């Protein structure tokens, strides 16, 4: 198989899981700022510097593939070379030395130590455990070859505040270099790779107990002080500053892994297939990690925007979970045997779905303790989350109900595309409710009679279905239980609320609580397009390829992670 | 059976961690408010996740019950005997405070923080199911002894200001304890699952579980800085007491109680059941009795005191105990590996701490005073025998001559040491009592590099030297013996005369108990050499007896370092 991918999603959970208790340590009033400044103290200071020299101390120099590690800094060299570049051209000039010094390590500077090696160890232990030693090797020579650049930059842009013009280039670049050396990443990776030529590649028996103590402790305090160093950092942001933001996080979390990929299949001349495909793959799964606190640390120290590096790294450490998820994911469906995939399909639907329960659990809870309810347009919206509840609930029913009866499948079957059509039609009624408050106009709107459409029409549609549909016995996945039938009855009634809320999309152009309202009907059209596009692809392709899997895969999870969007917009946010 | 060898890892790990928290909180890296938040993660956040898993993960149907409730009972004896005597000989107006405080003290060891590495380094190997035990009786040793403690110190806060009111707020502040109610929550979740947490839920457990048992003695270190304070001759006498509670009665009434209740049935299980029975009472008082008495405000000083001295003073226990079990096993011929490694391992930790105290000493230009003076020279040659035994261990088949030379500069530095703290002694006495500069100091270092000299040259012009000894005792035969009891007995009338004058004439503050410190050390070394003379077939008590000698002779720095080192600096 060349990939452990069933493990994944336990060390993704983990990751986020520690990450999300030191966000909740820090919101509450737990942990305040001054003491999560200790914790972050004690992690800095002693955690990772005894990981690195027991990991180098340990590390075996005779088994390393060399063109995976030169290959990868490539890739992040030159990552970095074309937003310096961009950077010099399209930023102002009274700040484009401040912004060509701060993004670029931004863009180039991974979380490998916190984020990346408990993913990287659940991945790769039990079949290809040589790739452990890459994070602590490859993290810290990108840092010694890149940082100093941009430190060079940063140093520039003071000199140009000091407004000295006395030139000793060297008085600026050695005084980079030794900030850099003073990162205790590099110097400690120094340190370490002297031992181990000194001690011959073994840990001495009186130390190595001491140093595992202190490394093991490394992982989850590093993520619950990453944690708390997030609590209100996101702030209202500016014009323009949205799309910066935007750019450089879809560079970092997108360019550089597809750059590491085609330089390693570029760069690697290995006589092995199998090998070479497994370095792809890990070569991919490296640049999407999100970026490390380091950078905020030096913006902060440097007092130096602030503001927008540590904006960058709270959306790219947000976005990057399903990117993470995804990637991998469809990483690992190639080859295989042509059964399994309805399997997969069925396990990261589960896996999605779980989250996606919790979180919505969550907003719900909160939607419903604050007394909002009572108001438009945010009934209507509980009642979507409500109905996206069922949903994942009916993926919990469908995940042990498989194969035990067809009465109870049938009825599964119904429950769950009843919630998922009702769901579908809810976006449009939700859109259409939104396009009569936007006109102004005295119609009482009959909120009643549009929750009996609502939860009657789906619920219509399923019995019909289920009464001219026939029903599929060979099929395991959930999409053709009824046969061509049932993909013919969710395009029609996806169909028509496309229809309901394009009209409603045109009535806000010409008309031009709802400041977030209209974007939860946005974001949802484009799931909805996402799922008129594989219906499309069915009848017109008789043979089913692999993009018709992929896209299959992005149905999936644009239709049942919808909950997890929904709580990043509305959830997280203050007063209620 | 005990996998005795791996011991001393596993105490560099666990008082390790602990210093680098101690230097980094005493420097300034970390203050007192920042230390909270390390707190604040450790016992909501890494201690709460760290108990759920162990216990949904273990085995209910395998444990030897007779070992559980034989282990409580001997808490709840401790315990029992505290109370009864703090209620007679305390004063009247703090009877209930001290004897609801003073008991819990002592009944509360370091289980999850520093117990549970030591045995997991002692018994995964050869023993694994006594790793479980740890989770099982500290926890339920703090349900049904706390609350007893508890009432005490709520009829102290009744009585500056029903039964229900008093007993209900003690009980309700255990289960508030997060030990407490994560215990209750695992016990109800082994049933439900059957032993196994789900596999998205693993990884979660692990990573939070693992950041307990390094980050808590980081912060366990971290609260002790300057915490040990000040205290007056009726507080150092009852600290004493509490202290030799908690680390000597009860794990010797732990190791007789469980003999008596497991009722056999075992063989070599009841025997390795025994030694480990007395292994868990060495383990020094929690940190959270300090907690307890911050939130009840009542004795905070004395308390806080005991567990930053608890902590400390069981360093040195838990290797002698553990090392003292294992001596009645394997061979008499590999029994002087034994004594050779245990000698060295002592001499690493005071070697190591020597150097820092003779560096603060050196720097702070405090010895340029007179009688600090005498104390650096006592302290270099403190630490010249310790890098002795480094030598020892690695020339033991060498050719004689360099045999010869490491053992001419071992015991010559021995004699020194043995000496040097007598005539300071004598001098501090005769200094507090005549204004003279010590004159006669320099003729006796010259003397104490003479007469120890004398000692070595008596060895090397005397040829009887005895090859077939292994460690110590026989290196020039009953010659050797001989020569260290007539220096011994020396010294050992140089400090009593110096001891004795202090009583007729009736800083200086500590200046005395390390002087105090080692005249039980010089008792007990006199004890060996007579020992040897008056017995010809070696017994089994000569084995534990010679060991003990060995130990106060190379680790004898680390006593120093202690008292001495950590003062101030300038
Ligand atoms: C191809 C896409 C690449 C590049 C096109 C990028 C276009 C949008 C960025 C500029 C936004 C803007 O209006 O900035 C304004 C202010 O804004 C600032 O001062 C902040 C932004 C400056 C730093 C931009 C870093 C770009 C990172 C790159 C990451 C690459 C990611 C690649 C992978 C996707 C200034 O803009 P202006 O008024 O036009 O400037 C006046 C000067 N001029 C008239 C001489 C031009
Ligand atoms: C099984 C695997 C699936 C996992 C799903 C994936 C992850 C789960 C996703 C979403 C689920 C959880 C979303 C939480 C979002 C923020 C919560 C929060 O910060 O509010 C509270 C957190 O303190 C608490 O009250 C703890 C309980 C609520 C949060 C955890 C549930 C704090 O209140 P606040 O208002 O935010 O803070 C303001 C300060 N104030 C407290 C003084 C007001
Ligand atoms: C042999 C040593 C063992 C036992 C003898 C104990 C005697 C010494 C302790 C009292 C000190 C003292 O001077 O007390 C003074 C104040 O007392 C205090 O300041 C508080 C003392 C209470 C705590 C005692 C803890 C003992 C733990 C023990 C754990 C042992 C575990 C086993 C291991 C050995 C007053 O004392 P008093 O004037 O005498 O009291 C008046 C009442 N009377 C006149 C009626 C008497
Ligand atoms: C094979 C392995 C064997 C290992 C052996 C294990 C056993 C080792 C055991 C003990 C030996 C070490 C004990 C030292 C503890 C005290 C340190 C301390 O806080 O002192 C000083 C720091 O000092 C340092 O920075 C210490 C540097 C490292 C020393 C240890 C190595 C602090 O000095 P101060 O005057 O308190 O500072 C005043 C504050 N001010 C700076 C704001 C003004
Ligand atoms: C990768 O290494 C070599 C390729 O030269 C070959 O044995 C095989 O393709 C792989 N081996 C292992 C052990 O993964
Ligand atoms: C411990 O268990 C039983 C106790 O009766 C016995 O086999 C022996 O003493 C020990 N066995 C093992 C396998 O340790």
């Amino acid at each position: 198989p060349s990939m452990s991918i069933t493990r994944l999603f336990p060390a993704l959970l983990e990751c986020f899981g520690i990450v999300l208790c030191g966000y909740i340590a820090g919101r509450a009033n737990v942990i305040t700022s001054t003491q999560a400044k200790g914790l972050g103290n004690f992690v800095s200071r002693f955690a990772l510097p005894a990981l690195l020299f027991k990991n180098m101390v340990v590390l075996n120099f005779s088994n390393v593939d060399w063109s995976f590690l030169y290959s990868i800094l490539i890739a992040k060299a030159s990552v970095f070379f074309i937003v310096c570049v961009l950077t010099l051209l399209v930023a102002s000039p009274d700040s484009r030395f401040s912004k060509a010094g701060l993004f670029p390590i931004f863009a180039t500077q991974s979380n490998d130590f916190a984020l990346g090696y408990p993913i990287v160890e659940a991945l790769y232990q039990t079949t290809y455990p040589e790739y452990l030693q890459y994070i602590y090797l490859v993290a810290p020579i990108s840092l010694m070859m890149l940082n100093p650049i941009g430190f060079i930059f940063c140093e520039i842009q003071k000199w140009k505040d000091t407004q000295n013009a006395s030139q000793n280039k060297i008085k600026i670049v050695g005084l980079g270099l030794l900030r850099v050396l003073q990162n205790p990443i590099v110097f400690m990776v120094f340190i370490g790779i002297a031992f181990n030529f000194i001690l011959d590649r073994k840990v001495p028996v009186y130390v190595e107990n001491f140093l595992d103590g202190l490394g093991n402790s490394f992982s989850g305090s590093a993520l619950f002080y990453l944690g708390l160093t997030m609590v209100g950092k996101i702030k209202r942001l500016k014009k323009s500053a949205f799309v910066v933001l935007i750019l450089l996080i879809t560079a970092k979390l997108l360019v550089l892994p597809l750059l590491c990929r085609e330089m390693v299949e570029l760069l690697d001349k290995g006589d092995s297939v199998v090998n070479h495909t497994s370095l792809s793959n890990y070569a991919f799964l490296y640049g999407v990690f999100p970026v490390a606190p380091g950078v905020a640390i030096f913006a902060t120290q440097f007092n130096m925007e602030v503001e927008i590096i540590t904006s960058g790294m709270v959306i790219s450490t947000f976005v990057s979970a399903p990117i993470m998820y995804v990637s991998a994911w469809l990483l690992t469906f190639p080859t295989m045997d042509p059964k399994p995939l309805a399997y997969a399909i069925q396990n990261v639907s589960f896996d999605i779905s779980i989250v996606s329960l919790i979180s919505l659990i969550w907003s719900l809870a909160i939607l419903l303790l604050s007394k909002k309810y009572k108001q438009l347009p945010h009934m209507l919206t509980t009642n979507l989350l409500i109905a996206q509840s069922i949903v994942c609930a009916g993926m919990m029913i469908w995940n042990f109900v498989k194969e035990k009866n067809f009465v109870g499948q049938i009825l599964v079957f119904v429950l769950l595309y009843s919630s998922l059509y009702s769901t579908y039609l809810w976006t449009g009624l939700l859109a259409i409710s939104l396009f009569l408050l936007k006109k102004r106009e005295r119609v009482q709107i009959p909120v009643g009679i549009i929750i009996i459409s609502g939860w009657g029409i789906p619920a219509l549609l399923v019995g019909v279905l289920l009464i001219t549909g026939k029903h599929n016995g060979d099929s395991i996945d959930s999409a053709f239980f009824y046969g061509k039938e049932q993909m013919i009855t969710t395009a029609v009634t996806l169909f028509c609320s496309i229809l309901i809320a394009g009209i409603s999309l045109m009535c806000m152009n010409q008309t031009a609580q709802l400041t977030r309202h209209v974007l939860l009907c946005l974001l949802l059209i484009i799931g909805l397009f996402a799922n008129l596009s594989s219906c499309l692809w069915w009848l017109f392709n008789q043979e089913p390829g692999r993009l018709y899997v992929e896209l299959q895969f992005f149905c999936a999870v644009f239709n049942f992670g919808q909950g997890f969007i929904s709580f990043g917009i509305f959830g997280l946010d203050k007063h209620l």
